[PDB]
């Protein structure tokens, strides 16, 4: 109705871009893990299962490469649009720093213009989300069929081997939680520099399929020290379980190691897609607010009404600059987290 009711703020955009970065950065590291993982050779012995494992491994590696190189760039592109918008709000602020007597009209047209820009960023986000949802609809059936392959083999295992399979599944779920604790401590809700590494954590004899796993960098300064000690303990026990299950069915151990790497990639893809689902609607809310504000900013034309508009605009400009720094940080993480360095 009047100046006090307009919302020129970034609304939930800052928190949403942090929650997106949270999962997308981790999924960047899981992509590098799938790409670093030694390929299974045609050891044969059981060529049927080997083809099925290699097929899934190759299809996952191809999807990890598409996320690492294409999807990340597409997200960095969305974040750049948020930076751009922040600059435009800061331009509206720069306008009000002049003693133009017709500032109310020039200001209202600029806000009405940003309204249209927000509507475009809405469409830009919707495009990325459609791409993410399309792949998600392909990755779930792919993983589901591979899980049917594993389960079909497991129903025919002896008592001891079926238990080594349960133990592997349990530790893979435990190690996931450990990695999540470690990454969240490094991320500090968008203020930190998320950095994870990798190493050979286990091996299955055939001559030797060597399984890669995520590790913390700086086993001394990474927030959640509890999680690092659990991770080392869990990897040690995981290595035993694989060597054990391998005496019964070696390629089953390989298959479970591949599925564990996939579970992390597909689960974090799905979370990245669900955090992204809300972004179009939010840009839409910014577009709707800016459109409504325009006529109100125009009516504020008295010396005092202008001073009050300048005040509101300057406050929302500072809010957008704080979000613009949150974006620069996220963009620097995506850049620096492109490499998954080795650890000993």
């Amino acid at each position: 109705n009047n100046l006090t009711s307009i919302d020129l703020s970034p609304q939930t955009l800052m928190a949403m871009h942090i929650s997106i970065s949270s999962q997308a950065l981790l999924n960047q590291s899981y992509s590098n893990l799938l790409l670093s993982q030694q390929l299974l050779t045609s050891q044969s012995m059981d060529p049927g299962l080997t083809v099925k494992i290699k097929a899934y491994q190759n299809q996952l590696r191809q999807q990890a490469q598409v996320f690492k190189q294409n999807t990340v760039a597409e997200l960095i592109g969305l974040y750049t649009k948020a930076s751009n918008f922040a600059a435009l709000v800061n331009a509206v602020n720069a306008l009000y720093s002049t003693e133009d007597p017709q500032v109310s009209q020039k200001g209202a047209e600029m806000v009405a213009a940003l309204s249209d820009v927000a509507q475009h960023y809405q469409a830009a986000a919707q495009a990325v989300h459609t791409q993410l949802q399309a792949k998600r609809e392909m990755l779930e059936p792919l993983m589901g069929n591979f899980l049917n392959v594993i389960d079909a083999i497991e129903q025919g295992l002896n008592a001891e081997a079926k238990q080594q399979a349960q133990t592997i599944a349990e530790l893979n779920e435990a190690i996931a939680k450990n990695i999540q604790s470690i990454a969240d401590a490094g991320f500090k809700a968008g203020e930190g520099v998320v950095q994870l590494g990798q190493s050979i954590v286990a091996a299955v004899p055939l001559a030797s399929y060597m399984i890669s796993g995520i590790q913390a960098i700086s086993a001394g300064a990474s927030g959640a020290q509890q999680a690092v000690n659990e991770l080392k303990a869990n990897y040690a026990k995981l290595a035993v379980a694989y060597r054990a299950l391998a005496t019964a069915n070696a390629l089953l151990s390989v298959a479970k190691s591949v599925q564990a790497q996939a579970q992390l990639f597909v689960d974090t893809y799905v979370l990245t897609e669900q955090r992204m689902a809300l972004l179009p609607t939010e840009w839409g809310k910014v577009a709707e607010a800016y459109l409504t504000a325009a006529p109100i900013i125009n009516q504020a034309g008295s010396a005092a009404e202008i001073k009050q508009a300048k005040q509101i605009i300057s406050l929302n400009a500072e809010k957008w600059q704080l979000f613009s720094k949150s974006i620069d940080n996220a963009k620097a993480n995506y850049a620096g987290n492109n490499i998954l360095p080795e650890v000993l």
